[PDB]
């Protein structure tokens, strides 16, 4: 039941496809592979999330295995795949001499340890005597080539397995892993979009004496929390960034400054409409999915309505995979479209030209090819097994648990920019962030008609479960933590929203410092310096707060702002400011300071790291390489932590 070799064998599976995915990217591609493997060779494949099984009996797997692994933190596996990571990192020599596998690693060359998880995993597997079929795939999210990278690796591996297994191909045809059934009435056991099944009327939320909602809150059961306060942090007529405050008192959730919050979204109504239209799906359709074997896991709560699935369960928005096109050939509206489609699925570049570059969503791509002709022969099952599952988006909590124990602050910059290719098309927006903004405007009685809100969301939720200004949520414990000793110096680097953690960090230090003031015994606070950065004065996050914080922390605090887009001057980054203050920074580091790097970036991570290596290199008068080794050490020990996304 958790005994991998046993599960495979008992269910007579010909192939095993494992995946270690944090955000689900690895999982979805794993599914794409599995589906195609069934479509072309009718193999009875097993899709498993590496986290749900015990790989002790891995060397007893009579079938070939495909491993899809992502890289996080250092060159390490996704949280909750460490068990797997350890079985591997501990498997002795010859411990997996029967294992035959191929692996596709998902990473991003913008980080040091690019695809290191897959690499580590490939090094230990071969160490235990496992034979590796085909080339080690490496999807580079940094170059935005992940989908094509997969297509490339995919095609070559399938050839290999065709040989290795002596399989006879066949025209690719879809085969549901479920038993689709169309119901007629809606029960209390049927979902209208509720997150986990526990929120279905016919189910009882597990609380305590005082009604406080209990149970563990994670990806398999969020906690619907209300956003009690919300405001705009920017003052730019093009960009927005929202400050959201979540009340967690109605639950036994505890968070530590430095943790992450996962916000479960829903789709923009105007996109839900586009999807439902191009296919010609009736929202009111009630359906149920019945697995065709124990290995198969229903995607979301069922039965449910088509419109609920498309609004709360499927990622109908985002870049269309070329593989989707290939899989859509079976249900082309007409011979015409079927041909155009066929071509695009095969031509890497034409696909990018006709679809990708225009920022299409499935709805758009298809409507583009059909010229409006609906794709009314596409099965909801296919759509369910073929469209990526919606997934929570994470945020660096910007509140202090010591001064907010029950409340959680989130600093999300809204994603919404003009289509670079189509000057008349709608903006390219992000679900969650625009959703958070919608709630923000709403909650504040802002006339959203005037605003630049590009889309809008169902703010009531399923059965009004989202009781105005509420959303499924769950805390994700991290390692980003302030030093134990208050005296230890601290260095915080966070461009843009990357300052979120640091706001909490400072709020923690400021809160703490208060307590000491009502207890006499004062502890001297080590030096705390912050390097922040933003375009101009309109995107200067929590501008008003820092001066107050500074007053309460006195000389223990120091902020260094940099602006990359002020008119008439030269673009300045935090790494630039790091070199300006190299003496201060070097000194602090020689005093055991801790280095914190947070934010999005695409570059900033290595940039800042490189800056420090320079500072160190000059400071201790050693080579760049030595200094690089010293920096790697500070990261291994934990004196240099990074929360870069
Ligand atoms: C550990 C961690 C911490 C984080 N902390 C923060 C934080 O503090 N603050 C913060 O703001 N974010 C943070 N993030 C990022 C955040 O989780 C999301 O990535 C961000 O909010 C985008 O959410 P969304 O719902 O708008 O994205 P999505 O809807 O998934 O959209 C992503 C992007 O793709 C674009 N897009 C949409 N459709 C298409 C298409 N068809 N083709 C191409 N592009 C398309 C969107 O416009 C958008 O820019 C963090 C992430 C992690 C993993
Ligand atoms: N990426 C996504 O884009 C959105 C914006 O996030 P954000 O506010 O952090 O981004 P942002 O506002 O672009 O970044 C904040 C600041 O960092 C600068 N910057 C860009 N590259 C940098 C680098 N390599 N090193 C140091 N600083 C750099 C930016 O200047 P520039 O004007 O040079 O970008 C800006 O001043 C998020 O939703 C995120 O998910
Ligand atoms: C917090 C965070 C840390 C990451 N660290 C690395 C890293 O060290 N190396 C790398 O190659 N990619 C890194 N990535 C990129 C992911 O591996 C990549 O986006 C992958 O597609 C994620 O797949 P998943 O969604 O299946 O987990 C990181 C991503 C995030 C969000
Ligand atoms: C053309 C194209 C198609 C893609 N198709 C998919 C897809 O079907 N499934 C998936 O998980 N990622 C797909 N990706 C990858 C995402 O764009 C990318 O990994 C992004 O970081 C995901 O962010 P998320 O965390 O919001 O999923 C595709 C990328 C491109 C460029």
């Amino acid at each position: 039941n958790r005994d991998i070799a046993q599960v495979v064998t008992e269910n007579n599976k010909n192939y095993l496809v494992l995946y270690a995915s944090q955000t689900g990217t690895a999982e979805d591609y794993a599914k794409k592979f599995s589906k195609e493997l069934v479509a072309k060779f009718n193999l009875n494949v097993m899709c498993a999330d590496v986290e749900n099984y015990d790989f002790e009996s891995l060397n007893d797997v009579p079938v070939i295995v495909s491993i899809f692994i992502s890289t996080y933190g250092e060159g390490d596996f996704p949280d909750g795949a460490v068990n797997f990571e350890d079985f591997i990192c501990n498997a002795e020599a010859g411990a997996l001499s029967n294992l035959r596998y191929n692996m596709f690693g998902l990473g991003n060359s913008t980080y040091e340890f690019f695809n290191g998880a897959a690499k580590k995993a490939e090094k230990h597997l071969s160490a235990a005597g496992a034979i590796r079929l085909g080339k080690l795939g490496e999807a580079d999210d940094g170059a935005g080539t992940t989908d094509e990278d997969y297509m490339a690796w995919k095609d070559s591996i399938l050839e290999v397995l065709k040989d290795e297994l002596h399989l006879d191909e066949q025209e690719a045809k879809f085969t549901s892993q479920f038993q689709y059934t169309v119901l007629n009435e809606i029960t209390d056991s049927m979902s209208l979009g509720e997150p986990s099944a526990h929120y279905l009327p016919s189910h009882q939320l597990n609380r305590n004496a005082d009604g406080i909602q209990l149970g563990p809150f994670d990806l398999s059961q969020p906690y619907i929390a209300p956003i009690v306060k919300s405001r705009e942090l920017f003052s730019s007529n093009d960009r927005n960034c929202i400050h959201s405050e979540f009340d967690l008192s109605g639950s036994n959730i505890k968070y530590s400054t430095g943790d992450h919050l996962a916000v479960w979204p829903s789709n923009p109504l105007e996109k839900v409409e586009q999807f439902l239209s191009i296919f010609n799906l009736d929202p009111e359709t009630i359906f149920d999915l019945k697995p065709l074997d124990p290995t198969v896991k229903v995607p979301f709560p069922t039965p449910t309505t088509i419109g609920a699935a498309i609004k709360h369960y499927l990622e109908i928005t985002g870049p269309v995979s070329r593989q989707l096109f290939s899989s859509l050939i079976q249900f082309a509206p007409n011979a015409d479209v079927k041909e155009k489609l066929t071509l695009l699925s095969k031509d890497k570049d034409q696909f990018a030209v006709e679809i990708t570059s225009k920022y299409f969503n499935i709805a758009d791509a298809l409507k583009y090819l059909s010229d409006g002709a609906k794709w009314d022969t596409v099965p909801m099952q296919f759509l369910v097994e073929s469209v990526p599952q919606m997934t929570p988006r994470y945020y660096s909590i910007s509140s202090s648990s010591l001064s907010e124990k029950q409340t959680v602050h989130v600093t999300s910059i809204v994603e919404n920019f003009p289509n670079p290719e189509l000057p008349d098309a709608p903006p390219v927006v992000g679900v969650t962030t625009n959703l958070l903004r919608n709630i923000q405007l709403a909650q504040n009685n802002v006339n959203i008609a005037e605003t630049n809100l590009p889309v809008h969301y169902d703010l009531n939720g399923p059965r009004k479960l989202f009781a105005n200004y509420k959303l499924p949520v769950h805390v994700r414990r991290s390692n980003f933590r302030l030093p134990s000793n208050p005296s230890t110096p601290v260095i915080m680097i966070g461009p843009g929203t990357g300052v979120a953690p640091f706001r909490g960090f400072i709020r923690e230090r400021v809160a703490f410092l208060e307590s000491q003031k009502k207890g006499g015994n004062n502890v001297s606070l080590g030096k705390h310096i912050l390097f922040y950065g933003s375009r101009n004065t309109d995107d200067f996050l929590y501008q008003d707060e820092w001066p107050e914080y500074a007053k309460k922390l006195d000389g223990s605090f120091e902020m260094v702002v940099a602006h990359s887009r002020l008119p008439n001057t030269k673009k300045v980054y935090v790494q630039d400011k790091l070199k300006d203050y190299e003496d201060q920074v070097f000194e602090m580091i020689n005093n055991g300071a801790f280095i914190y790097v947070c934010g999005d970036a695409k570059g900033m991570a290595k940039g800042v790291s490189t800056a420090l290596v320079g500072i160190l290199s000059r400071g201790k008068s050693i080579t760049t390489d030595e200094a690089t080794e010293l920096i790697k050490m500070l990261k291994t020990s934990g004196r240099y932590q990074e929360d870069v996304w």
